[PDB]
């Protein structure tokens, strides 16, 4: 597999199990915040890491529970971090669900009991505020038309528009017809730095967990998990409110079962931005994590062949652009589930290492 600057297990099954990673880079701090669900999904945990370029390594501090990221009598899941570069505030969106509830029970029961929450930190994640239940104000009446919903999982997005809008990728299971609820991706939008929220319009049916990135004029690309053999990709020219164009990207395979979550980010093109995406590449199972490059975003056909990042069992992942790397090329940080969900691995590499022919 691809030569990397670092490969370290940051979460391991012990007294608890860990899944659903989220990664967030704090530019001015040369540090990363790695989030995950601590399952018996009861709570969300976090580990802070300081990146030292001279040693090509990130030093990870002790794991800590995000105590405030929970509602009484509920399980917390789907950590979705975001850093507001204008207010200096760190956001951690997440979903809370009643304890007396499971997952399969959520998908179809026609009774939505899922809550949308957020906690903020003004000291780089050291301490957090009390949770804010955004459910009613951010969703509205539509709430009753869904069996359930979720955000991310994974890092969110802040646009370079006038308002420096906050965009939270998400999806809802909607009771459309004698069938089972059908999932459609969408984005929660805020133009006042998380003060108030609005629900964006749905993308094509049969799209789940997704992530968004901003490209160059201004377009928001959405990459979503689907129930088909390929990923679904959509574009928005109005900051996420509407995702007009939408299509299957055959080049980006989805494992047989129900597919698998993937990650996507934009980063400064070496030559304004290029995209990077990570997801299992095995056509019959969740294995062999691959990195894909799109140097002519968002063109679906411009997606490249995947480069092998890690062999073996691999699932969910999250990416973060970490600025300039040791070799002068774009540096990347990646967090992914591995070995039948026995751990979550941190991987750090550069564009030169992954796509030598494009740098
Ligand atoms: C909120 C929640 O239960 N998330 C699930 C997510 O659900 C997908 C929709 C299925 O119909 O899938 C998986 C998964 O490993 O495949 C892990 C997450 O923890």
């Amino acid at each position: 597999s691809l030569p990397v600057l670092q490969k370290e297990s940051v979460f391991q099954s012990g007294a608890h199990a860990y899944r659903i990673p989220a990664l967030l880079y704090l530019p001015g701090q040369q540090s990363l915040l790695a989030f995950a669900e601590q399952r018996a999904a009861e709570l969300i945990v976090l580990r802070r890491g300081d990146y030292d370029a001279p040693t090509h390594q990130v030093q990870w501090q002790a794991q800590e529970v995000v105590a405030q990221a929970r509602l009484d009598g509920h399980r917390s899941m789907n950590p979705c971090p975001l850093y507001d570069a204008q207010t200096g505030t760190l956001f951690l969106f997440f979903i809370a669900i009643p304890g007396q509830v499971t997952e399969q029970q959520q998908l179809q029961t026609r009774a939505n009991v899922t809550r949308l929450c957020q906690v903020t930190s003004t000291d780089h994640g050291r301490t957090w505020s009390s949770p804010r239940d955004l459910t009613d104000a951010a969703i509205g009446p539509a709430y009753r038309e869904w069996s359930t919903f979720a955000v991310g999982p994974g890092h969110c997005l802040q646009l370079n528009d006038r308002a420096r809008s906050l965009v939270v990728p998400a999806y809802a299971y909607r009771k459309l017809h004698i069938q089972r609820p059908i999932p459609s991706a969408f984005c929660f939008l805020s133009h006042d730095h998380g003060r108030t929220w609005a629900r964006g319009h749905f993308v094509a049916q049969d799209t789940l967990e997704c992530q968004v990135a901003e490209v160059e004029q201004r377009v928001v690309t959405l990459n979503a998990r689907s129930h088909l053999r390929a990923r679904v990709q959509a574009q928005s020219t109005n900051d996420g409110l509407d995702f007009q164009e939408s299509q299957l990207v055959k080049k980006l395979v989805e494992p047989p079962p129900q597919g698998c979550q993937g990650s996507v980010i934009s980063f400064p093109s070496p030559r304004a931005q290029w995209l990077l995406y990570t997801h299992p590449t095995h056509s019959w199972q969740r294995a062999d994590l691959g990195a894909y490059l799109n140097p002519r975003p968002p063109a679906p056909e411009a997606w490249s062949e995947p480069v092998l990042l890690a062999k073996g069992s691999c699932a969910y992942s999250d990416l973060q652009s970490m600025g300039t790397g040791p070799d002068g090329s774009p540096l990347f940080g990646c967090l992914y589930e591995a070995n039948d969900y026995e751990e979550i691995v941190f991987l750090m590499f550069t564009l030169k290492q992954a796509f030598p022919a494009e740098y």
